């Protein structure tokens, strides 16, 4: 078992602008760990704030990537990528 990995026309983007091996990094993290993971919501943190909160943050290193689960065809989209800096997390 293993849920799909989807990314927004926005992140695809702001991946893509990040370092060589840093994308690969993540993208490979997903594939690998989240892909494994029975679960998506183990390598995760679910966000915080009174606007926003269906969504779930993964870690990687030094980057923070906000993805959405969607436990109706248990689907992760990424919604934005960026570093810890960026993020406002």
């Amino acid at each position: 078992m293993g849920y799909r990995i989807e990314f927004d026309p926005r992140a695809e983007k702001e991946l893509e602008k990040l370092d060589r091996e840093v994308a690969r990094r993540i993208l490979r993290f997903l594939r690998e760990r989240v892909a494994t993971l029975e679960d998506p919501r183990s390598l995760g943190e679910p966000l915080r704030g009174p606007e926003l909160g269906r969504f779930w943050k993964y870690r990687v290193g030094d980057y923070r990537l906000i993805c959405h689960i969607q436990d109706r065809e248990a689907t992760v989209l990424v919604l934005r990528v960026g570093h810890a800096r960026d993020v406002y997390r």
